[PDB]
This record gives structure tokens, C-alpha cells and sequence, in this order.
């Protein structure tokens, strides 16, 4: 109830500032004016390069189906287990300011607190993305983001580098369609997108396709609406999802999985490792794995939300990573930008324990909260007691062929976005090609527009031929 | 034309990352996937506590009347004299991502780049300010920013803080008043607000205010229209003053100030000094310095605008601080912000570079591009050809009087305020009471409101009627 | 017992690095390669800018003599009353790596976890110091440390600077006394140096100075084992301080003070704030307080002897700052100090945590553990609950004279050094002799020598003339 | 001549702050005082994790022998070509402060400023390295350094890591004989200890060591006189090389290759890729390539000396890594220290510049001293102008074979030992004895010495039986 410094002293006046007489200068000796302003002074940090502007909420998962004949994970060995976790949504190209209705892929983030460590699934409200290597990853969001020079956004950007990457037609097309805008991050679905691993205790490897679906149900923005709301209120999507937590109207996703047998897989490489298409339902329907509920929010938005760091390399014994190209280079990425935006010592913040033990070398850093006791740091050591490697916990090994190289992939960049195109209402089709033509016709090189075009006319003559009309009539 | 890394080899590939065949893992040797990854990863800086939201660019000031009788200020010495200036223009409390058309007062940061030295003149849309003293600070911007647990903005907390710090009612008016959203930031004044110092070359003392008025004249946007505009265009402002300096529409205002002599400065301590007062210029009329011509937009918004630092502690021979208690707190806050903000070499980016020779003795610090030559980083030194004091610089000595303590203000919180709101005319009268019911009437707390009416009744009662009637109507 | 991810996954192969083939590339998906990797490349963070190479330990303060008749602070209210605390020991001018038994002064830094916040008395192992106005620190420190140039030290920047500034003799006689190299950290003094003051509860003040003699004696290493030890055992003082108290040989200092009511400071001002200079223990003698003990080793050094952070400006109530000027200046650079160093957020890590409470408006920041609860982040506000300041804590308000400037000090550089120097035995001054010329005699610029020499003849004909004649002995 | 701030404008007083009268507190106005030491708290930067003692120079290399034959390297392409270079001398294990004459591998960092990039020969004044897997790194490093209990360096640690890791036992001789402390920087040879790749114009293969012979030829410290240098003068190697420098005795080495063409190197691949290890000279005798000279002390040691970032994995065309483990987790590790470090835009300071064109698409982060004229950062692109990927620059492929998994190399770890063993001298053998006996001899755990003597006893009989010999003499 008394108001302190961040000593633990006392304030004795939190209105005036210490003064050399009534109308003197103000002094340097008053040193709670200058913790107080110093602090306020470095009270921002680093916003996330990408996926800045986003919501989070406590929650649980609970396991319909065992798993354990696919996978070893632990937190989906039993039925009913639940797993404590941590959820954060958000947009890809807007900063911290940005309104939540706009059109762009949505973040869906979660961190699993399971008892062999933080299990991080890194999805989007799609199943797929725009390029399939991590190395064009600066590229795309760079297109995506503000003129270097204007600082204003660039149509002419985000189509030149879409014209020139035609893997990206697959992705455009759900990001032009309704569900470009959903109504809040309860009407979206969650995608893993890549293609994981799954091994189980006999050592059978399985490849996987995560998929969370609404248990609200899909539900979207026109347009026009959501422009109106981008000003009238930008935090329309952080607020609902508060709203609903607050009034006990807690938000569920069914997860269930596509499991393809290692043996299956041989056939399937050029597809199953594309993050660009789909995986055929028919072929492989899914397989129900249990529910996550979003139940409390959060206590401080800036310690848990702003703080969070989720991984793709965030694995549990049982889950491992795919040849998948774009996987790969998140990897890297994410580890790296935690110790940019947050610190070296990131692991050590509530939101970002682990539930399970954590037992290491590691040492120092900038912050560290806890270096333990030990005066044993190093491994191997001649101390039984200290911590020792799993030999159990090795991923499987796969066979690797050929030479070291710079590979391209395949080139049906087509088929697939067809096969979506067709399967879109009369309505929502309009929709497609308007929300294209409103982005596309702002373009003022006829030669980005016009690649575009035959790009979309090579998805389906309709499509092109569509999205040229509805430009002349600009 | 050769894409190279950051240390000028050759990308062989930038399409493709290395991988142990066509299907298998991405390779750590790939230092440049690394490497520009990695790089990716850090693009992002702290974004300034406040003000956060900006456009700059480059123009010239050229005197109009000689000030050599006022103050030795070089860059103000003689008629037609130009000087090199950087400008930028902002909001308060919106983030990175904020749309430029909201109510908020806006920035007006200048950086004169003078043969005696870089000169900031950091100023704001308005003469006046919401606080006093510079201990407020952190208080009045929490208030004004997002809720710590909901992250949405908080009204309940804007008027709470209003509501018990009544010397805020002037600047609150004028906030509320039609130029509390600006057409654009060439339809908008500049003022130093606080109240400054001027020397002469024979020491003569003079307190001035600085006016730096819209050769474009005074536009602003109604509520209705900014909230639309903010969600068609959240790069409105932005956007207008790189367009008009492309089309060569040069922005200008015209530079006067007000002089009050030390002689009678002496009886008006309790105005000069209090930054929520303004100085009537019937007593002391406005003087024209000069004219301020913006006619150059930036070659890279990051390098300059971003990095661009500012403060009001930034002065040149001949301009002194005055003991206003929230300008002597911007003293030392400012400089502090720039070290955590950009760095400890943040005077060495060519934005921030001073046009007049820089010779010190400080050396070292993160990222330093330059330490010179010399042996010698101490002084006193026994080497005559290295930098030393120069006696003549020292500002001019003034009186102090009474105890080191802790004082209050003025309780003279509702005369300017009135004077105000009687010289608007009807219908922006209606505007300045719509504007406010439209937030106040967002309050819950319903001893939060009331505070806050009997405060504007304090005003003026039909003030005070007219803003409770209105709330009253929703 | 399982080694683990620092997100708690266990380890499989801590020996080796995942691969493609037996003697193939190595994989970016061996991610705790990466992550260890990494983290190991953070550990290292800027050490301090002075005093970097140090020791510490916890201990306890227990009062013998209650101190209530003149200061209201709390730890010294009672006699016998306990209060936790941790002391820190170290060189001033060596790095991270430099050896211990160095000629340099000692710092002798306590911090106090007291109920009503943490009182630091970050003092040396002398009563005075080398300067008297904190803008000099700066140079002082250059001169001090490694040639800018070729990272040599260089006694010619040391003895340049210190011959044109006179105020430094005293403590450079101390320095150059035999306990310019204390035997360990047990047998040295510690003092609080500044002129500091105490209010008791009626509001009466009183100037003091702190004495902490310690309880094992004054004992010196000569010269030359000093450097042989500093080959030996470079860290000959931090294990000697670890032994002893694992031995359970705790050691132990008396704290007794200076009272000099304020009324006695009328014909002071000159001595009482001048670093440079002694307050006559005849004149005004030691009172004892109480006993430091130090009896506990840290759990890991670098949470808690490299993370920890000492302020001057960290008072409780009833210990003020005195006008002293080196005092002023260090009242702002420690905690500007702190933020660069560790971080804005320093205080949240356990060893600088208060023991009182800390409640604050003050939020986020880097790595900040906790933010709190609350929606409330301003003040005033409406919720009475919240932190609120206490009028009682407010510092003793005092008299301020004449005009703002920029005053010089005192010109008596010589009588107390003087002194001194007759206080020797004929063994130490022989040292003493032999210690400046050997470091004197280093320098090349005859002018350098001859205006320090002519200082010390200053001090006393036989010093100026002993000094003279040893280094022409060379 | 004049004082200035970092913003230019004079300084009046630089020996006294601002106060209220002459004995009044200090004003927080005087932003010199503040400015002045606000930079002055901020010269300290994070140490090198390891290698943080060290010392550099300018140069030039000059080729004496056209390698066109094995590689299209541009700067050994001709006879006489000459290339600017810079290099950096310094220890492993010790801190900034520490003593350069302590036994420790010597770092040979090399930095050429070749045409087509900066090429990078980071390596140590040892042909081979302590272990062989960069996953063991932090582990090695941790052993070697501080205890993180006591701060005390721990010998125990050090061997008990070095018993449980045979594969050092090579490494170890070297570091235990004469050569393990340098008379000079000068008197050292430098290797890249590496088996590093070199390709032709025709995309020919060969496998190659790199040995730069001192032309000053080999001269070492006996270990007594380096304790005792390392306190009477702990800066003796820095101050070496820059007299040697300054009085005109440039030192320079003559750089040779061993060449194994890629169908040789088939047959050897555990001992090519095993930095533990050491090809024949007989079977592939020493090829001159050129010389390298240092001729240029630093201007400033700061900016250039401790800013420099070196990296193996700055290639050049026509050079590429191997598949050494330890060489591949460099790959990642230096790029990522200097980001820490240094920070995103290392590549900017003077020292680090390439002096080949540097045209990327890389943007911001901190301190970002240019980000150029551009809007296009993104490719691909439809601006032909823009930097474009160089297919010609593409890596040599190379077949990968087997599993993706966690593969342990070569036992052989005493053949090689034993060589050099039988190659010492009778005295310098006496040094090897003593140099391990006074080190091994001061651990504690009887387990741990036997285990370490059992393994020098597998090297050679007599090599184990005098090492147990030595210590039973203590
Ligand atoms: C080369 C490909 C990709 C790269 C390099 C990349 C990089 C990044 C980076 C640097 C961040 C910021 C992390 C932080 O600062 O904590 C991030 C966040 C995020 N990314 Fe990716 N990303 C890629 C692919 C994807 C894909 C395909 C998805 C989903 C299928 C995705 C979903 C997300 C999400 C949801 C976040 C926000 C996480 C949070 O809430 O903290 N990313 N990404
Ligand atoms: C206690 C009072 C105030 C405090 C503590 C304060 C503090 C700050 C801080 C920390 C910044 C960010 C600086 C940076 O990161 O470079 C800033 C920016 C700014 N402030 Fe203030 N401020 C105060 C009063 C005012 C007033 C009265 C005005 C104008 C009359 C003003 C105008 C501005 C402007 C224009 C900027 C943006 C400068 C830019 O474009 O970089 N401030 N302020
Ligand atoms: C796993 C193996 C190794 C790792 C992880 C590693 C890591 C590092 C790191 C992080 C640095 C600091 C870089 C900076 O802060 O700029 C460094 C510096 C250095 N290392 Fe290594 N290193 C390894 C192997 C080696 C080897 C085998 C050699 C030589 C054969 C070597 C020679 C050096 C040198 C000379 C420096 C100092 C460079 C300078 O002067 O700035 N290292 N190393
Ligand atoms: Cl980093
Ligand atoms: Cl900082």
C-alpha cells in the first residue's frame, strides 16, 4: 500500500520533483525521478519480426484417442490425459499497433507443458503457406511489409514477389477467399501445415498432418465490414477472445491427424514434404486425437503474451521433424529470435517453463535467474549425480541419398489451387476475385499484373479471366 | 548486380537451400541461409516509448530577422542565414502499427544541424501540456496506453487519471477541440510549448516561447471521418507529406516567438514556468524569426526516421533551459531514451551526425564507428592541440532562493481553459462536447465522471452542463 | 539425472552432433546442438566499467548501539536488532581476468535488505577519494586504464592527469602507502568516504561519515611479493575471502560514525564536502553502531556476485545525500550504470530483490519475472487499494544559497596529506617513496614529473625532495 | 580544439557541475554531466566468450605461388597478388584482464580483404584441437575456465573433463611441451587445423591444410619465467608485437598447403575429418603459397582490435568447409556470437567492411549506419538491376552415404601422441613431465589421475610412468 522504489524504499512525494526552492531547478539527488523515468524509458523491446500483433489464453488439452501406436509422445499416451498449455494468436505483416481485421494468414501457437518437456506446435489458421524454402522467407515478409523508402505498403511488392513464386497460388487463393478475415480467433481453424513425425516405442515412424477444427465453427468478414471495424475498433479480435474467456464461453478445438505410414510415404515425397499442397483426405481421413479448450486469460499480457516463445524444434520424445524444407529452416529461426527479442536466458520466464525438469550445462547469460548449485558444469564428468544423456530419447534414422546440393521442387504449382477453386460457392467466389482485384488492380507494372494473370489463368481459365475483368472495371 | 552475404561473397543460390539430396536435410554449412536469416531475426528495434507513430523529412530554415539582439544563437545571427533541419512529425500513444488519423496531440521534433552544434527544438501541435511536472510522466502515459492485463485501451483509466490531476484541463480542451485530429501535418502548428532562455552576447537574458506557424493554415478532420480513414488508410499523414514533397508542394511555417525580458520575467514565475499556461500575445506579440521549409522526403525511413534522435537538452550557444519542471525532467529523459532506444553511439548514424565538428574524450561503447586517432581520451592533459573548455559557452547564472524541497504549483487550473472554450465558435463547441461525452461516456466508475464534470463545470458551468447533458443522451 | 532441452525435452547424444551419413554434413535440425551452441555464445555480458574483478559473500549487521537519537532508520533502531546483508569486494581499474594483489584502491560495497527497502553503502577501502566533482570520474577512469591506442596501461596518462590535479595528493599518498595492497579483503577498512545524513523522527539532522574497521587487523603485502603473487595467484584474494569462511574463520568489521550536528557544518562546508579531505576524529570521534559479519559463500557466482548492483542513491529513510559533488554524481550513475549492465529489470533478480515490499506502477521492461496482477498502472487514481506515496518519507528539506553555476572547490590540496605523510613510520615512507618512483619514474615528459614532483614538495620539502631523488636512483 | 557534446555544441565547464550556489545540490540540468557519464557507463561490451585477450595488426599477404591449379581463389590466382589483411593474436581460456604469458593454444585469426570477400582463416598457433565434435564445446570451454561456485580456476575439472575425452591426449602434449607458451606472437606458428576444401575453375577437388611457418622463427617461455612476466608485465605478448611493429621488424610467416586431391582423400576420411589429427608430411609434403606480413599497428584498439569479427565460414569462392564435425558447428557458431556481441550490423564498422561490393537485401536493425537508396529488398523481383544470385559461386557437390544419425569417430587417440612424443627432445620431455605434473598433480580425486595416467600410459609406457613419477615427488 506504500508506494516504493524498486529497492523496496519508500516514496515519499510521487507528484513533485525535488527542487531548489519553489521556482528552482530540479535535482539530480531526486533518484526516484530518475529510476521511475529510466525504467518507463526502457519499458519496450523488440516486437516479434513477424506475428506481432496477437492474443494469447491459458488452457488445456485432453486426449480422446490414444496415440500410442503411432507415436511415443507422452502427453497422448492415455485417454482422458490432460496437458496443461498456452495459446497465442495473431496476424503475420501488421505491427504492434495494427488492427486485428485484416486480411492476412492468422498465427495459431501453442506450448504443450507436458511432462517430457514443452511441446511447441507453431501453426496458422491454413494448411499450407506461400513458398516452400525457409531461405525465401525475408523475401516474402520484406514484400509483405512496408516500403523501405515510403514506409507505406506496397501492392506493387506483394505481387511482383507473389508473380515470381507460383508455388504461392495455393495460399493466395484461401488468403483471398472469406477465410482471409475470420470473425474471431474462436471461428479459425489450426494447421501444423508441415508434415511431423510420429515414432512410437517399437520404432515405427509415421508422418503426420496436425489439424485443429473449430468447435465454433468457421465463420468470416466481408471485406467491406472489416475495414469499417479496422477503425472502429482495432482490437476487435483480442477483445473477443477476452470476452468469451471472461464470460465463461470457453473456446475448443477438435485435434485429429492424418497418419501416413513410413512405407506409404516412400511414394509421396514430392507432395508430403511440399508445405504447399494438401494431403488428400480420402486417402487418409482423420483420425480424432482430443480436444483443447481455452479457459483463462491471461494474468499480465506483456509477461505472458508479449514474453511467450514457441518453437517448431520445441519436440517431446515421439514427435520429430520432416525433410520439409521450410520446417528446416524454422528450426533454426524461431531459437534465434528468442534470444534476439527476448534473451539468452528467454527458458527462464513463467510463461516459458517447462513443467518437466530442467536439467543442463548451460550457464549465465544475460538475467539468469537461477544458475543452481553445481560446481559441475561441464559433461562428460566423473560425477554420477549430475545429468546424463537419454540414448532412448535418439530420432529415428532415415535413410539420406544422392549428393549435397541446392535442389529445386516440383512445379504443380496449379493443381491444387484448382481443385480449391472449384470447391468455393458461387458468392464467396465473387469474393475471391474482388478481394484480388482490389489488391492486384492497385499494381502499376502491366508486366507484374499480366504475369499474375496467366499465372491464374493456368490455375483454371476462369479464374484468370475473372480476375482480369474485374480490374478493367477499375 | 552479384548477390553477395554480408561480407561481399557471392549467393550462389538464393532460391534454395543446401540439403544432403533432393529429399533429405537442410545443411548447417549453409552460412548464408544462416546468415540472412539471422539478420532477418534482428530487423526489429524498440520502437520509442512514446511518439512511436512518425514521418520525416529533410528542409532548411532561413532567417527572416536577425535575433542577434535576443541571443547569440549562430544558426538565428543573420537575415537570410539558412541552416539544415530534420523533421519529425508523430502521435503519442499509438504503437508501430497505430493509424496516423486519431485524436492525440502530435509531434513536431526539429533537429538544426548548426554550425555550433545539432539544436533540437522538440515540440508538439500545442502551446501547452497535460502535466507539470515530469514525475507524472510514466503515470499520464500508462493512463493514456493499454490496459496491462486486457491489453485494450483503457477510458476508464484516460478520465481516472484526468479526473484527479485538474491542471490538465486546458490541454484536454484543445485535445478535444477540432484540431485534435489535424487534416494532415502540414495543416498543423508547432510550438516549443515550455518556456525557454535566450542569451545575448552581453549576457542580457530573455524567456521566450517558440510559434511556428502552418503556412498551409489549420485543417483538421471531424471524428467521423478520422475513424473511417483510419481504417481505409492507416498511413493517411504519412503518406501526405511524402506526396506533397514528391509534387513539390513544399510544407513551410513560419518561425516567431514571444520575448519577455528578465526584467519582466521576474513577476511572472507562476506562468512562464508552468508549461499548461500559455502567454497572452496581446502583452507580448509574436516576433517572426524565420521561415521552416520541409522539401526533401528521406532516402530510407529506418536510417533516418526510425533511428533519428531528438532532445530538448540539445542546445547551442545563446539557448538555455528554464526551471518549468517537466522541461528539466525531458532533460535528462531524452538522452537516456536514445542510449536504450538506439545505443550509446546512436550521435555517430548520419541522421543524428552534428554538421559542426564533434571533439571529445568520450570513447568506446557498443557499435562504435569511429574513436579516432589520438593517445589522449583524458583531461586535464598536458597536450595543448587536444579539446578544451571554452569558458564563453557556460550558461548564464540566475538566482536561486528558499529550500531544497518537494513544492506544488499553482492551483490556477480553470481560467485559460475557459478563455478557450469561449472563443470557439458554435459548432466546434458542439465537436469539442460530442468528443469528449464519446470517451468520458465510456467511463464505468461513475465517481470518475462526476469528478471530471465538476471539474469542467469548474471551467465554465454551461461547460460542465453541456458535457454531462450529452453523456446523459447515450 | 536426464539431461534436458533448456525447454525441459531430454537429450539423446550429447556427444554427438546429428549427421547425414557417418562422415556426412552435420544437420540444422539437431537442435540442441544449436540451442547449446548458442546459449554458450551469450554467457559473457559487459563487466562493470570500474571495479570488474571482485568477491563476494552474505553476511549479517548487528546493532550495538541503537542510532534512533539520530537517524530514523529502521536496521539501526534497535540494539542487538539483525539485519541479512552481502558485501562485494574489488580492484578498481583491472578487468575481469587481472590479478587480485594489485596497487589500486579497494571497494568495499555492502547492500542491506532492511524492512523498509535495501541500503547500499557502496564504499572503498579509504576514507577520500582522488576527485571531487563527478564530471571528472570520466577522466580519472581513462587515464587510470589502457592506453586507447595500444591497450598498454600507461603511467604517463596516470601521472599527467594527477599532476594537474592537486586535490588528488591525498589519496595518492594513501594509495602509495603500504595499504595500497591490502594481505585480503578480511584485512582491510571500509569507509562510506562521503559525508552522508541522518534525520531522526523529530526532523533533527546530523552529517556523518562511516567507519568499518576491521576486526582482524591491517596487514599489507610489500611490493614485490605482490607481484610475485599476482603471477602466482591471480585471484589470491577471492579464495583467501571463500577459505576463510568455509573454514567457518568469518570475518567481522565494527561500524562506528562521525556525528557532526548541522549546526557544526557552518564553518565545515569547505572539509565536510570535499572527498578529498578528512573530518578530525579528535574534533568529532568514532561512535560505535554495530558488527558486519560475512558467513556465507554464494551458491553460483555470477547470479550473485557478478549480477548484483550496488547504488549510493539506494538510501531508507532516515539516510540522506549531502551536497558533496563526487556523492551527487554518483547518485545518478549507478542505477544508469545498472540498466545498461544487467538490465532495466536487475531488481527482480534474487540477489538485488528487496526484502521489503515493492510496490510500483513502474511495468514491463526486458526479461521482466513479474509484472503483477493489477490493471492499474497509474497514479493517481481512483483505487484506494493501490500504492500511494507516504509524505512521511520525504527527504529533510534545506537551505540553497546564491546562483546557479559552475563553482570551484577548496585549494588546500596539501595539509591533510601532509599530515599523513608525518604519520608514517620511517619503513612505510621509505615504501612509500619507493612506490611513486617507481610508477613516476615510468613517465617520459620531464614536464610531467617536475610539476608533480613540485606538488609534492608542496605537501612537504622532504616528500617532493625523496621522491626527486629515488627516481634519479634509476 | 573546443569541448563538445556528442552533439556538437561546446562545453563551457568540464571540471564542475552544476549546482544551486556554491555548496547546493547538483542540477539535473547540466545534460553535459549527464551525457558524459551516461557514455561513460556504456564503453563496456560483452567479452569474446573465448579468445577475449588478444592483440592485432594490419598486413598484406602476397602470393609467391599461383594456386590456380587447385583453387579459383581470387587472391592467390597470381604470382605477387597482393591482399590487405588484418589479425588478431590472443589466448583461449583467459579474460580481458588476464596475463598474455600463460599456458594456453594461441588464437591466429586472419581477416583478407580479398576481391570477392572477406576471407576468414580462423585458427589457432596448434595444428589440431582438444576434441572433435563442436557439441563438446561449451563442455571444453566450462572444464577450462572458472569454477561457477568459487570463481577459482578449477584444475580438477580441467583433467577430470580431459580423462573422460582420450581424443585430447594429442593436443594436450602440445599444449603441456615448450610451445605451449610463446616467447611472442612473433615466434608462433599459426595453422587452420581444419582439412578445408579448395575447388578449381574446372570443379576439381582437393582437400587442404593450411601452416603459416613464422619466419621469425619458434621461441618459448620456460614456465617459470611466464608465471613470473605474468605479473611483472601481464600485457608482454601485446606490447611485443606493437614495438616490433613500431620499430620497423615487421614479422611475417610463410604460408604452405599440404594438397590431398579428392580421390586420395576417399581412402582417409577418419583422419582428414578428425581435427584430433594430423596429416603425413612425408606422404603430402608443405606447398609454398605466399607470404603474410604485419606492418601497421591499429589506430584504435577498441574499434579495431575488439570489434573485429572473424568467421570459417567466411568462404571465398573456390574455398569450402569439409565435413569436420568441430569445423561444421563453427559454421554456426561465430556469425551468431558477433550478432551477440557486436550486434546485427557488425559487418558495418570499419574493420569488418568488405572491400569487395556488399549488394543485399538484408535491412535495419540496430545501429544501422546505412540501408541505402533501394525500395526492392525482396527477390525475386522484376528489377533487373537489383542484385541477382551468381550460379557460378554454387558449393562443389559432393555424395552423401548411410543414415541420418549420431555417428562417434576414430578410437585411434595414441598413435599420433606417441610420435610427437618420441620426437621431443630429453629437456623439452623433462618441461612435458613437469608442465602435466604441476597441473595434474593438484587434483584432488585420486580416480580422476588414474584414469588420466592410464591414458598417457596407452600413449607410451614412459610417458605415463614419468607423469605418475613427477606428481609422487609433491
Ligand atoms: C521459413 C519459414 C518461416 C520462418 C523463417 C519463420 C520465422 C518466424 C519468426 C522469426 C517468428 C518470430 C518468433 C519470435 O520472435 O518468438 C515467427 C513467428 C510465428 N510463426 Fe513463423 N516462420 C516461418 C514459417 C511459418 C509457418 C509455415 C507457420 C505456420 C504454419 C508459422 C507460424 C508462426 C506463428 C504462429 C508465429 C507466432 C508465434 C508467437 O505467437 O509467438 N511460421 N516465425
Ligand atoms: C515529463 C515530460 C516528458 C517526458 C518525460 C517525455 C519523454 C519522451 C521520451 C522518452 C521520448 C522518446 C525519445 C526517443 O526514444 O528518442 C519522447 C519523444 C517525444 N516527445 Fe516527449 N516527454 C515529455 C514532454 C513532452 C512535451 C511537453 C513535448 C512537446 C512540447 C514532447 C514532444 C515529444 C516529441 C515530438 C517526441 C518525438 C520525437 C521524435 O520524433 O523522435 N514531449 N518524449
Ligand atoms: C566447436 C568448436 C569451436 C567453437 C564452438 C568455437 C567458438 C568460438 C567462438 C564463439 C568464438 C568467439 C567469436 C566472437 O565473439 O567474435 C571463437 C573465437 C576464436 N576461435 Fe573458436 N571455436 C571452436 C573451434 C576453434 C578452433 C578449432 C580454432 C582454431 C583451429 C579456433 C580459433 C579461434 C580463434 C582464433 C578465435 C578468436 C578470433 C578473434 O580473434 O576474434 N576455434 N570461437
Ligand atoms: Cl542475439
Ligand atoms: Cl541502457
Amino acid at each position: 500500500q506504500h508506494l516504493t522504489t524498486s529497492q523496496g524504499s519508500p516514496v515519499g512525494d510521487n507528484q513533485n520533483s525535488l527542487t531548489a526552492g519553489e521556482f528552482g531547478p530540479v535535482l539530480i539527488q531526486d533518484v526516484h525521478l530518475l529510476e521511475k523515468l529510466a525504467h518507463f524509458n526502457r519499458e519496450r523491446v523488440p516486437e516479434r519480426v513477424v506475428h506481432a500483433k496477437g492474443a494469447g489464453a491459458h488452457g488445456i488439452f485432453k486426449v480422446s484417442q490414444s496415440m500410442a501406436q503411432y507415436t511415443k509422445a507422452d502427453f497422448l499416451s492415455e485417454v482422458g490425459k490432460e496437458t496443461p498449455l498456452f495459446a497465442r494468436f495473431s496476424t503475420v505483416a501488421g505491427e504492434l499497433g495494427s488492427s486485428d481485421t485484416l486480411r492476412d494468414p492468422r498465427g495459431f501457437a501453442l506450448k504443450f507443458y507436458t511432462d517430457e518437456g514443452n511441446y511447441d506446435l507453431v501453426g496458422n489458421n491454413t494448411p499450407i503457406f506461400f513458398i516452400r524454402d525457409a531461405i525465401k522467407f525475408p523475401d516474402f515478409i520484406h514484400s509483405q511489409k512496408r516500403n523501405p523508402r515510403t514506409h507505406l505498403k506496397s501492392p506493387e511488392a506483394v505481387w511482383d514477389f507473389w508473380s515470381h513464386s507460383p508455388e504461392s497460388l495455393h495460399q493466395v487463393t484461401i488468403l483471398m477467399s472469406d477465410r482471409g478475415i475470420p470473425l474471431s480467433f474462436r471461428h479459425m481453424h489450426g494447421f501444423g501445415s508441415h508434415t511431423f513425425k510420429w515414432v512410437n516405442a517399437a520404432g515405427e515412424v509415421f508422418f503426420v498432418k496436425y489439424h485443429f477444427k473449430t468447435n465454433q465453427g468457421i465463420k468470416n468478414l466481408e471485406s467491406q465490414l472489416a475495414e469499417e471495424i479496422a477503425g472502429k475498433n482495432p482490437d476487435f479480435h483480442i477483445e473477443d477472445l477476452h470476452n468469451a474467456i471472461e464470460n465463461q464461453e470457453f473456446p475448443s478445438w477438435t485435434l485429429s491427424v492424418q497418419i501416413i505410414p513410413y512405407a506409404d510415404a516412400l511414394t509421396m515425397k514430392e507432395t508430403l514434404f511440399d508445405v504447399t499442397k494438401t494431403v488428400s483426405q480420402k486417402e487418409y481421413p482423420l483420425i480424432e486425437v482430443g480436444t483443447m479448450t481455452l479457459n483463462r486469460n491471461p494474468e499480465n499480457y506483456f509477461a505472458e503474451v508479449e514474453q511467450v516463445t514457441f518453437s517448431p524444434g520445441n519436440f517431446v520424445p515421439g514427435i520429430e521433424a520432416s525433410p520439409d524444407k521450410l520446417l528446416q529452416g524454422r528450426l533454426f529461426a524461431y531459437g534465434d529470435a528468442h534470444r534476439h527479442r527476448v534473451g539468452a536466458n528467454s527458458h527462464q520466464l513463467p510463461i516459458n517453463q517447462a513443467k518437466a525438469p530442467v536439467n543442463n550445462y548451460q550457464k549465465d547469460g544475460n538475467m539468469r535467474f537461477n544458475n543452481g548449485n553445481s560446481e559441475i558444469n561441464y559433461e562428460p564428468n566423473s560425477y554420477t549425480e549430475t545429468p546424463k544423456e537419454d540414448p532412448t530419447a535418439k530420432i529415428s534414422s532415415f535413410e539420406v541419398e544422392g549428393n549435397v546440393g541446392n535442389y529445386s521442387y516440383n512445379q504443380d504449382h496449379f493443381t491444387q489451387a484448382n481443385a480449391l477453386y472449384n470447391l468455393l460457392p458461387s458468392e464467396e467466389k465473387e469474393n475471391l476475385i474482388n478481394n484480388i482485384a482490389a489488391s492486384l488492380g492497385q499494381v502499376k507494372n502491366q508486366e507484374i499484373i499480366a504475369r499474375q494473370i496467366d499465372l491464374f489463368t493456368r490455375v483454371n481459365p476462369e479464374y484468370g479471366a475473372r480476375v482480369a475483368q474485374a480490374i478493367k472495371q477499375q
